[PDB]
């Protein structure tokens, strides 16, 4: 699952992705996070 900090990290994590970029390597350029779980915490709500 993927967790965003905010809400422009989240639009960046998606445009970063279009052309098929790992999401890990689009969590370090944006901010968000990859977890195992299903649950984002509260400090990464977007």
């Amino acid at each position: 699952t993927t967790c965003c900090p905010s809400i422009v990290a989240r639009s960046n994590f998606n445009v970063c992705r279009l052309p098929g970029t790992s999401e890990a390597i689009c969590a370090t350029y944006t901010g968000c996070i990859i977890i195992p779980g299903a649950t984002c915490p509260g400090d990464y709500a977007n």
